[PDB]
């Protein structure tokens, strides 16, 4: 329907968005056991971009009981909202690689590589609750989840998506991502080169994918604690 | 910095939006005294448009007192906003004038008053409370009594006292007033001046609505 451009600029003098994201995932990279053909692994830029994703409000609710249990453990006016967030925005990765190649002897050689992702398509329910006043938000499922069929809601905690018994079964709420690597004209002519590249990219895929799992995407959710 | 492009459409089903406005503006049009030389003035249609204000946050508050003292006459919240608005909103009103042609003859004119391009720039509050939300502008980004630094946001500072309405700088900058005449008649002057006098008016009319309606110290208040 409406367009919207926000700022929220002076919310971020000594903490900025970009570098939150990029701190955060440069420890989750740097906590992985990387494979034989890549020596070290390093987020050079983070940028969330200008374009952001088409929001459409599903529903209203009370918060999902969940949140109160998570609290319990470490109000009327309480509120959550249901949301179908639909994104092919301009989001972007550069991340730093030294790929290792091993072709003779063991660690033959190690290249300077950097990888970018890009082009994130996504469509997908998603929640944002608001609880005393601690924050919520949590990606549940992409919109064509076959859990969705016949029409019944998502919001069912007894139902497939909220349980979260069968995350192998789930379709992946990142719908699309591209990923380049550029690396010196130098190594363009090698095969053995370009495999290792194809690995790494394969490799750094699943890794990102697996990051956004599992901060993002129920029963993972972002918690902000406003005290 | 970020675009969001943002879709309320399953909220209201029965009652929609640009309906509702509708109604309302049309309700404060009815309770207006026209003038002799307009027989009818009725909402034709509203628009709120696809194009919304670029939205900068600059400060978070607790809602004012005058809030919470609202709802009887947490953590609930409120929002500091500097709204700039350039959008695509749309009103288009029908009139009935009334035309002198000689020999002393009274004739009337069907016309289509469009109220468009509507520029914006000032400050805002939206605060949620229990939970009823609360929207009011306060002021233009560049009223006098903003002078210099000091915040808005200061209970017996100008703005937020109400003391001096006429002193402040209203909210709505610019304005854009067009009219379809049939022109078996957009030839003559007579009927161009009447137009013109009709436009004036409605121009009044329509920044007073908003000042009414909008403007602090009145805001918009949901029920639900
Ligand atoms: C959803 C807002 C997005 C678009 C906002 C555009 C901003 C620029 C628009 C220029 C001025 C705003 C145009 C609106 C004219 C006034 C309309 C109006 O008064 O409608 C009120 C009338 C009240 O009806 P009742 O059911 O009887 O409720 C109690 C009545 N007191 O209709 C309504 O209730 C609908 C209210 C919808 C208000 C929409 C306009 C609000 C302005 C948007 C705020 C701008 C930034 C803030 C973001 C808003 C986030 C909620
Ligand atoms: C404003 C969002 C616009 C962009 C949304 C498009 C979606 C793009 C696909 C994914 C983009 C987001 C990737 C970054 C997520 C991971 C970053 C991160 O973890 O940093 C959070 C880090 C703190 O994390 P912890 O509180 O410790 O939680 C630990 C894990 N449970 O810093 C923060 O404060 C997090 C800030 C959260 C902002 C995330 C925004 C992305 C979510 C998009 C939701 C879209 C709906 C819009 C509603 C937003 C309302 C604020």
């Amino acid at each position: 329907g409406m367009s919207f451009d926000i700022n929220w600029s002076t919310l971020e003098s000594d903490n900025r968005l970009n570098d939150l994201i990029r701190k955060h995932l440069n420890s989750y990279l740097q906590n992985t056991q990387l494979p034989s053909y890549v020596s070290n692994l390093r987020v050079l830029d983070f940028d969330l971009g200008k374009v952001g994703p088409a929001i459409t409000l599903k529903e209203i609710t009370d918060p999902l009981d969940e949140f109160y249990d998570s609290i319990r453990e470490e109000s009327p006016n309480d509120i959550q909202f249901l949301l179908e967030v639909e994104y092919k925005g301009d989001l972007l990765v550069t991340i730093g690689a030294d790929l290792v190649l091993n072709y003779p002897v063991e660690k033959f050689m190690t290249l300077p590589v950097k990888l970018s992702i890009s082009d994130i398509g996504l469509h997908s329910l998603c929640i944002v609750a608001c609880l005393s006043k601690q924050l919520f938000l949590s990606f549940l499922c992409d919109v064509s989840d076959p859990a969705l069929d016949d029409n019944q809601t998502v919001l069912d905690p007894k139902g497939p998506i909220l349980a979260a018994t069968k995350p192998l079964e789930r379709i992946s709420i990142v719908r699309s991502m591209k990923i380049e690597t550029e690396i010196g004209e130098q190594y363009q002519g090698q095969g053995s080169v370009l495999r290792s590249v194809g690995e790494l990219e394969q490799f750094l895929f699943t890794i990102f994918k697996d990051f956004l799992r599992k901060e993002l995407a129920w029963p993972s959710w972002i918690n902000l604690d406003f005290n």
